[PDB]
C-alpha cells in the first residue's frame, strides 16, 4: 500500500518476530532498502537480468490476524494481491522466543490470506541441524495441509550459508506460478470462445 509497485516480482517476507526476516532482506538486497511508513521495508535486487523487490512488514505478517483492525487487514490483504511469492521463515533454533510448533501454528493462521507459491525458510541453522520427530512430522504435515505449491530452504542469515540458494528457489517458484496461472487464463478464454 505505501509506495509499493504491485506488478514487480516480489518476495513477501513473513514469520514470527526475530526469525531473521529483516536480516534476509538486507543481505539479498545489499541493503538497497526503502523505508516506507503507514515501518514497511522494500529491498531491491536483480537476479538473472530480472528486477525484484523483497518486502518486510514487521507488525503485520509476523503475528496472527485475529487482533488486526480493518485498516491493518486492508494493508495485509493489499500485500497478498501483489505479484509475489511468500517466504515464511521459521527460526529452527527457537532463539526468536517461539517454538517450531508455535511458528508453524502462526504459518497456518496466516497462510490463508495468501493461493500463491510459498517457500518455507528454515533459518539459524548455525545454531541447529537435528529436529524432534514431532517437529519433523509437523513440517511434513505442512505439505498435506497446504494447497499452495511449497518448497523448503535451509539457511543462516548470520553466516550467509544457503541464503542465496533460498533467494533463487523463491524466484523460480514465482516464475513457475506465473507460467501456470497465465495458461489457466489463456485456456479459460479460449474455452469460452469455442
Ligand atoms: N544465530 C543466528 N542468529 C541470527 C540469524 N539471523 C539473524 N539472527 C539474529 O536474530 C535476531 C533477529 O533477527 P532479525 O533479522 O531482526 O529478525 P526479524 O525480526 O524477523 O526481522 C538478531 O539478533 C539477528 O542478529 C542466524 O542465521 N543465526
Amino acid at each position: 500500500l505505501p509506495s509499493i509497485n504491485p506488478h514487480k516480482k516480489t518476495i513477501i517476507l513473513s514469520g514470527a518476530p526475530n526469525v531473521g526476516k529483516s536480516s534476509f532482506m538486507n543481505i539479498v538486497s545489499r541493503a538497497n532498502v526503502d523505508v516506507q511508513s503507514y515501518n514497511l521495508y522494500v529491498g531491491h535486487f536483480d537476479h538473472k537480468l530480472n528486477k525484484y523487490q523483497i518486502i518486510d512488514t514487521p507488525g503485520l505478517l509476523d503475528r496472527a490476524f485475529e487482533n488486526r483492525n480493518t485498516i491493518e487487514m486492508t494493508t495485509i490483504t493489499a500485500l497478498a494481491h501483489i505479484n509475489g511469492v511468500i517466504l515464511f521463515i521459521i527460526d529452527i533454533s527457537e532463539q526468536c522466543g517461539l517454538t517450531i510448533k508455535e511458528q508453524i501454528n502462526l504459518f497456518y493462521s496466516i497462510k490463508s490470506v495468501f493461493n500463491k507459491s510459498i517457500v518455507i525458510g528454515f533459518n539459524k541453522i548455525d545454531k541447529c541441524n537435528s529436529l524432534s520427530i514431532d517437529n519433523k512430522l509437523l513440517i511434513k504435515q505442512i505439505l498435506d495441509n497446504v494447497k499452495n505449491p511449497i518448497k523448503f530452504s535451509s539457511f543462516s542469515t548470520l553466516t550467509g550459508v544457503g541464503v542465496e540458494q533460498a533467494k533463487i528457489t523463491a524466484c523460480e517458484l514465482l516464475k513457475n506460478d506465473q507460467a501456470e496461472s497465465i495458461l489457466l487464463d489463456q485456456e479459460q478464454l479460449l474455452n469460452t470462445k469455442l
